[PDB]
């Protein structure tokens, strides 16, 4: 019974196969059929290509040896190679053209999710070309999804030598009968078959995947659209910056490129961005997912005033100062969305671009108390419940699992009503003791939030709501300004608190505002509709943030 | 008696003054003298410029108001503004032309080092221009060197209003007679004088600095060349990546741009790069200064084999994988320099460029044991002393302060001889109990190393020397390769262990190798000659790493 699946890189996990470029080059240059592929494999186990694939020599050292093999082959075939024939050019083009075979990676992802040990076994080289980064990026993206990556040039062994197959089995800690091995080269498949491994000759992906699902008993073809890659907290780079003597900010960091600072809402975590972190890094950005002040590994002082927008914003500027960042794109959700509009208003030189999920920009009404404003909206009743220090902390801290299971629900699953929360005397008074698990979250993901909130509880987070008068007075200083930097407003159809219509007058303050809108999406945008959030943010980033 | 120095930005800490561009524009466009400066100050306290400087409006909102003031002024002067007259263009150019007045910053640096509280008090704006990053970078660089930055647009107050001066004094916690205030605008200097502050009207920097040194009693002019900016450990962003279950790597992170991974030697710290970290970040790079395996906040497992080059290198690849970095430029010193050549040899796709300070690349001799090789060089005797587990740990751990004070010495201060270390029975047998403090280090810097080494001691670090046979066998696999990626070798004249001549045959293995050489420099390159290390690395980075 199968418990491991092994995949080749070229022609299996990555297409088009670099081998298929040699044939295409022969046809384009009208050279004898097989001339390039014959020069490539010249001398077999003793040849330059085996030396390259075993790691004896680098790609740049191999290029002239391949050129000499091509001359020798053309001489024997009684033909002439063109005026400007370049092996470097041929391979640079072949390599950049090669992309991830997405349905093959999806099938590998599915087998791994169903308990399989997965591995990439590849005949590859030590790439020292000026353009080696392209392949490095490809390998980096692919490898993360597998338990093992075995590279011929690293192990000093090559397919079809029997030793690499015995090395594979030892790495897998599996008997051959427990392994599926997928390869586009029949000769390289032969030693796995001979050992008793289930083998699949990959020509077209669909047939290979049909053979793969038939042999594993797991649905791989026609499966529903998978979720984006998530984050394993223990596999991330964790960052810590002290912004003032008693205040330290924690963040998760992934990728290279323009800095993108992710700001969560209430009562959340850097982990609320788990589905965006790998996607935005893969899209060419340096992601900084914050644990906002009062949360997770960030400091949580008890004083209410430590959580007014003016201080939160100043500390975010200090956070950039200490990291040596002149700018970052600021992306916020909920309370983070509010902070992000205020960063754009008070510190535009530090904000490359601004984006908010659900939270609109509504300027302070100078002719009305923020208390009056909040009272005027029935859905904002829970904010008055949040005012008295200790009351909401006691209910929210009593049972952590219940708190998150009750809150983190899709629009069709709601167990909470935000109206008459004060009158009812609590957020969970008409909510079950043991709520069911929402389709948006696993039990483990709820438990990460439970463990985070065991450190400081709900005092710091609730203090974000306890600065109405302070925030209002500070916001009034910005009443003559406009937001003229790149800005994106993302509304969620079914957010019954931060309704899409609350954002209707934003172009009066943000004339060049760009928009996104997510249908059938509740308040928990990032986990509700991760695929669509990623698409909206990446499209806006590549066009407006660079 | 003076204890605080206050500096203006425009025309004081930054030159040329943006005000002086309006006059230059008038002259270039042959407009009436003062037309632009008169339109700029139009309406005085009630005018658009005061609104901008107080933060009521942003720079982009102000541009058309300045245009209307220019039209009004030209109308009164009975003149016409040119065909393509643009305030945006004028200010974009003015702002990008403005650079830090280096001798003024040096004097501020010196006063602060001598115990003064320093501050920048500026009439500035909320910059939301597409090109606002240039100024953000300038402010970011300047602010780090001062105790306070007071910006008119942030405090809703402007010079010469008396309230900003009272705000300044309150921020300083100083009586006016204790303050020196430097400004290029006599009108803005007047309220400070009236309060009893010592004032300096800044025209040329030299005269201002002459007045400043006369009044403070501190040498500011003709002073020796200062050291580069160092790092305060508590003001840095600290990063942590788990590379395998029992192994976590710590790093300090500063800047944006191409990733530059700094690798220290024995027995050092990320802190050995303190003088390079701010310089390389300022030069346009994302610096990652490691605590190498066995050191500081990085894990230090006891097993010798955990420290062979093969595992150290693989973990550095995993470090890049987890941070989401397809590449980094690798810069090493001493044992870090050795690791860095091996990264280039075994993982060229992951190494953007490679640089080593002092450590040459010498390939394994396949016809000789590494023990034989080390025995053949008398200066390498101490490495045989390092072999026996426990012996060097006991001497190096006995007195930490003595260990670092004895080791970290300039070429003209040496207290240690690396020959006959085994025969003598120790590294410090002919060394004092209380060594004098080297000119390279302060007592506090020695104490940071003492505190770091209290965590894991010398076992992990000494284990870097205990893998000769393992490293040799692994290095032999690379004997047919060449290093063909961008590479830099930096030799130190007076390093009597890693002598410049040990690097003489490197072009046989690295044909395109670039070189740097530091005269009168011992083994501790980074702290011995920080200014010259920075110049060599930055020049090579900008040309070969991008
Ligand atoms: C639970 N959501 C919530 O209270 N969000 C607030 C964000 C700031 C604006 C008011 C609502
Ligand atoms: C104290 N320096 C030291 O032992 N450095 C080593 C680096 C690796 C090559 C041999 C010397």
């Amino acid at each position: 019974t199968l418990r491991a699946a092994v995949f080749d890189l070229d022609g299996v996990l990555a297409l088009p196969a670099v081998f298929g470029v040699l044939g295409r080059t022969e046809e384009a240059l009208a050279l004898p059929r097989g001339l390039l592929n014959d020069a490539f494999q010249k001398g077999g186990p003793e040849g330059a290509t085996t030396r390259l694939m075993k790691g004896e020599i680098t790609l740049s050292q191999w290029i002239p040896l391949m050129e000499e093999n091509c001359r020798k082959c053309s001489e024997t075939a009684k033909v002439c190679l063109p005026k400007n024939f370049s092996i470097k050019e041929i391979f640079d083009k072949a390599i950049s053209a090669r992309k991830i075979n997405r349905p093959m990676l999806q099938a590998a992802l599915m087998l791994r999710k169903k308990g399989f040990t997965t591995a990439i076994l590849t005949n590859t080289w030590l790439d020292d070309r000026a353009e080696r980064d392209g392949l490095a990026q490809l390998m980096c993206e692919l490898k993360m999804h597998f338990d093992f990556l075995i590279e011929s040039c690293q192990v000093g062994m090559v397919k079809p030598e029997p030793q690499i197959y015995k090395f594979l089995l030892d790495t897998l800690k599996a008997s051959p009968s427990e392994v599926v091995f997928l390869d586009d080269i029949g000769a390289n498949l032969k030693p796995a078959r001979d050992l008793g491994m289930v083998t699949i000759l990959v020509q077209d992906t669909d047939t290979a995947l049909k053979e793969l699902e038939k042999v594993t008993g797991i649905q791989l073809l026609n499966t529903p659209a998978p979720l984006p890659t998530s984050c394993n907290p223990s596999d991330m780079s964790h960052g810590y910056v002290t912004v003032k003597p008693r205040v330290r900010l924690h963040f998760v960091e992934l990728g290279s490129g323009p800095a993108v600072c992710l700001c969560h809402g209430f009562p959340e975590s850097w982990y609320s961005w788990r589905y965006q972190i790998p996607a935005l890094a893969q899209a060419g950005y340096r992601v900084l997912a914050m644990d906002m002040k009062g949360y997770g590994e960030s400091s949580a002082p008890p004083e209410i005033e430590e959580y007014c927008m003016e201080v939160l914003c100043k500390e975010m500027v200090t956070f950039l100062d200490k990291l040596g960042l002149s700018q970052a794109v600021f992306i916020g959700h909920d309370w983070g969305g509010m902070l992000v509009w205020y960063m754009a208003l008070f510190y535009p030189e530090r904000v490359r671009a601004v984006a908010s999920l659900n939270t609109p920009f509504i300027p302070a009404n100078p002719n009305m108390s923020p208390l009056e404003s909040i009272k005027a909206n029935p859905v904002f009743d829970y904010q008055l419940y949040f005012q008295e220090p200790g009351v909401a902390e006691a209910e929210l801290e009593q049972n952590l699992s219940r708190t998150f299971k009750s809150l983190f629900r899709a629009s069709d699953e709601s167990v909470l009503s935000m109206h008459k929360v004060c009158e009812a005397g609590g957020l969970f008074v008409n909510s079950p003791e043991e709520p069911s698990l929402s389709r948006m979250v696993t039990e483990e993901e709820i438990q990460f939030y439970v463990q985070q909130f065991k450190k400081s509880g709900f005092r710091g987070p609730l203090n974000w709501y306890r600065n109405m008068e302070r925030n209002w007075k500070w916001a009034c200083k910005s009443l003559g300004r406009k937001i003229l930097i790149p800005a994106l407003m993302v509304t969620a159809e079914k957010d019954f608190v931060l309704v899409p219509q609350m954002s209707q007058h934003m172009e009066d303050w943000i004339p060049h505002l760009k928009r996104g809108h997510i249908e059938d999406c509740g308040h928990w945008t990032q986990m509700d509709k991760p695929t669509e959030v990623n698409q909206i943010l990446i499209k806006w980033l590549d066009s407006d943030a660079r």
